[PDB]
């Protein structure tokens, strides 16, 4: 198929966008490795995906986990063709009530972990490999009480610009998918643990999208799969925004 | 079989990016209509493409030609699923030597014709159709003696932002592919008609690209096909830039 | 003080932002020339402002008007230090109801006239002169039924990027002020001719602004004066957006 | 004396842009507090600046220093009208050779310290106060071996977008000055410690600027003073780029 003969890694691939992307990449022929912190959900995801998908329990914020994750790839597949640095998250905190670890937590996972996931992956990635960073429209817009999340995603987008030049000798292109609001557990949890709070939040966020609906995670995965394929061969350092129009308007 | 059962129109599909795009769309199963001003080159492209591609001689800057083009589609295919407003061009003119004709010619084909191609197409386009405008990194960068071309391409990008909202009810999404330097007769012709000049310019423009090469026209076409397919269902008003890094760096 | 001795031209300086800007430039010591199509409103603006402001009846869309205007400046003041290509406007037209005259009128005044205002100005402008284009947040956002106006303002913004390079040897910098919603006759007229309609539209546009009010034209004038001053000596090709948060959030 | 009666704080005001800005703010009537880690350079800056400038030795990355800094302001001046988060820096590190310490150092001073400088200042800032974050064109461009610095500055720009909304009720506006290459010790040090190497780098970076020169730190300062004044009353969440054209082309 389109991505057949390609080895893809998705950090945080047991839920939400990571899971849908792993599903889509596998359905295009890739051998897929997914990661996640919780063993139970990791195993359930790997079973649901079938298709020679492979799981590793690993935390992207722990340098040693990253090392172990990639040695597993060197020993098994021997190379990495596609890298989707999906693992990320965010919470609400207005200016005036931002705690030091609200900052550290967001930036360690959303930014620092991306830098080192990419850096440790490089020895496994051949000429023509494709790296997809996970950004967000939050990186180029303003949302009340999400400055730190926004700042973290803008940092992600900027890294890809400079990495064009750092990876040019290596022949590896780096692009960013920036989703708008996507129906995931992640997003819903911003509504709290109440079903009504999640439902209310999800319905409010759908009303902000010009086309008036949230994305299904499979609609984000399609963008990643395109960037993973050789069809994106002349795209480098670019931000592809799939937001139903929200940030372009 | 991605665009199977889809009717696609490419204005200016007899050379360069339009031709490659028509080939690629068609290689996905699409029924393709191409246009062009010169009958010979049009006939020549239609024969080379085979595949139930159909040609119409029409100038996008002529209102009556547009009317005739779309009557032809109404009479034959009966609908339009994919629209690529590819017809466009540009020439060099520094500020201080910009003629009124230089301005009118650029903006009439690159901007005005796009507005009226889209508007005349609308009665043929069902819920879920996809429009692709042809932009350029020139629209978001500065290039000496190309102000008028740049301004025109920036205007094209802005149109899609508002058209998200104008076409929300009709369920039609509008996106922009913004190529960097793609080898094409158009591009080469900026060097003049001599072999020395075309080769020099083409090699100069390749040295500006971080990955160090011009785009093959097919590399742009793959983006349009992605935008044309249902994979792009949550992309609206977005600019997808395929420039090898040049405008992102 | 800051503009003491400087000769400034404001096209379309008989109302709104142009008028307020002419006032502010004069209050900073500049000799200001304002223009307008209507003699009565021109005469009243010149009289109301006093402060050594001078009026010329001229249409920016008429080449011969542009020539006579600049001949007036050569014979009277002998040079031009500051150019504010303010004269502009817009009207509503959804995609599906855009007339050729709606397109031509918008782009002739908003884009073409800017190009040729600047080009005819260049022989009067010394090293270190300052050009200010009037853009708009509509150029980087989407607004239902204002696609053509938006497109024209995006084109203005792009022009400045290329003109940095066209004007480098002449030492003339070019920047763009992009106002958000500003309380002018221009803006009110979008509400119709009834006072009720103007109040409704104006309060609606104010609710779109993060800080919750429209700009007074003097607040846009301050930005132009800053760009006109020598303080902007390291600003070139830039867009300064004064919108109360609306396009930045 | 646009800033007469206004209390301004400039973090990292003993050299370069911070020092020039403190000088310019002071020259407009402001009571200026500057900070710095080194006592000798701080003392020298206060003596050279005179004009009712006040110095405090404090590290923006140490929470306790910030607390002491702002208590001194509460006890002495009793309010803060203008905040310039200037203290910042960066060094080169290509992808493949980025250390955890290089990442932490850049992001702790350039981003984290900015967040908490702003947050601790807020109780001292009245309605109508003005915050200026110090960005960089690096935040929106690609530079080989400067991915981490670039990422940090894009994060800074992003922070202001959301802080528009967080600070609405408070009536405090937040904008970003983004310098291009500006002749500071900071920039020079990127050439190393030898005079030859610093001179070489400074001339190379001057050749990257369209207008062919580095900025004097006073040229950046004028932008900050403008944002600090009431002239910027309708500017909020905006990025003012003073780059001689480099990131606009
Ligand atoms: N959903 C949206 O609307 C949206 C919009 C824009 C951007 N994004 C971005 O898209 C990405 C995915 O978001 P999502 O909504 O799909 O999130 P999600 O459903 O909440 O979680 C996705 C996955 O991330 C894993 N994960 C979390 N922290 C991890 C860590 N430190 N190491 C490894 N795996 C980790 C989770 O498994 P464990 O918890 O077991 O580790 C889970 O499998 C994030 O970068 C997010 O910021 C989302
Ligand atoms: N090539 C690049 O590097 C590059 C980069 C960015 C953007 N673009 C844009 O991509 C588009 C295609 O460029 P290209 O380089 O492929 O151009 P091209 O090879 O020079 O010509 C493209 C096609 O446009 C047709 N055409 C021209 N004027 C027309 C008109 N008035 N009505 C109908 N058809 C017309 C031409 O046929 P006839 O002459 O027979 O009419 C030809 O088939 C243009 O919008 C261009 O600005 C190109
Ligand atoms: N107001 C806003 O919220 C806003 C926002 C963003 C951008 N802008 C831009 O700012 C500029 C001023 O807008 P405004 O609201 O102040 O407009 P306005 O109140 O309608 O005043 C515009 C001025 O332009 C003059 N003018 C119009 N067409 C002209 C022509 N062809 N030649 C010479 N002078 C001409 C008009 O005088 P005559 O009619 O007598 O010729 C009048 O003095 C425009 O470019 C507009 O697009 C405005
Ligand atoms: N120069 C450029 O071309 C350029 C371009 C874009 C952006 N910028 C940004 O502009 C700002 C100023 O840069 P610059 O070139 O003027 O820098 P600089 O000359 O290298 O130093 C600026 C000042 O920052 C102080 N400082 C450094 N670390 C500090 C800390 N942790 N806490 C408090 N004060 C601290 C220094 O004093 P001590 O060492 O004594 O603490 C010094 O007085 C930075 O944010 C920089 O990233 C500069």
């Amino acid at each position: 198929k389109r991505l057949e003969g390609k080895v893809a890694l998705v950090t945080g691939g047991t839920s939400g966008i990571g899971l849908a992307t792993a599903k889509d990449l596998a359905a295009q022929g890739a051998r897929v490795i997914i990661t996640g912190r919780r063993q139970a959900e990791l195993d359930q995801a790997v079973a649901a995906l079938g298709q020679g998908v492979r799981g590793v329990r690993s935390d992207v914020t722990r340098s040693a986990d990253l090392d172990a994750l990639f040695e597993t790839i060197r020993a098994t597949e021997g190379r990495l063709d596609v890298l989707f640095t999906n693992a990320g998250g965010g919470s609400m905190a207005a200016l005036g009530e931002i705690s030091e670890q609200h900052f550290d937590d967001t930036f360690e996972r959303n930014v620092k972990a991306v830098v080192f996931t990419v850096q440790k992956a490089l020895p496994l990635m051949p000429q023509g490999a494709s790296i997809i960073l996970n950004g967000s429209i939050a990186g180029s817009t303003g949302t009340q009480a999400f400055s730190i999340y926004g700042a973290s995603k803008a940092a992600v987008r900027a890294l890809a610009r400079s990495w064009v030049l750092d990876l040019k000798e290596r022949g590896i292109r780096v692009n960013v998918v920036s989703p708008g609001s996507t129906r995931t557990i992640g997003l819903a949890e911003l509504g709290g643990d109440t079903q009504e709070g999640q439902d209310g939040l999800l319905a409010y966020l759908a009303s902000l999208v010009p086309i008036g609906r949230l994305a299904d995670p499979s609609e984000i995965a399609k963008v990643v799969s395109f960037l993973a394929s050789d069809d994106s061969s002349f795209i480098n350092g670019a931000e592809i925004t799939a937001d139903g129009g929200q940030a372009q308007v």
